[PDB]
C-alpha cells in the first residue's frame, strides 16, 4: 500500500497546485476588470 | 489496508473533478 | 502600467496551466495503469 499511499501523495500535490494556478488566474481575471470599469 | 483504499477513492474523487475543471 | 503587468501576469499563468495538464495526465496513467494490471 506504499504504492497507493504514494498515488494518495500524487494525486494530493496535483490538486494543491492546480488550486494555486487556479487562484493566480483569478487574480489576474480581477485586475483585467479593475482595467476594464476604472 | 482499507484505510489507504478509503482515502484513494476519496482524493480520486477531487481529482477527477479537476480533471474536468482542467 | 496595468497592461503589460496583466499581459506578463497572463502569461505566466498560461504557461503554468500547460505544466499542470502534463502533470494530471501523468497521475492519471499511473491511476489507469494500477487499477488495469
Amino acid at each position: 500500500w506504499g504504492s497507493i499511499d504514494q498515488i494518495n501523495g500524487k494525486m494530493n500535490r496535483v490538486i494543491e497546485k492546480f488550486h494555486q494556478i487556479e487562484k493566480e488566474f483569478s487574480e489576474v481575471e480581477g485586475r483585467i476588470q479593475d482595467m476594464e470599469k476604472y
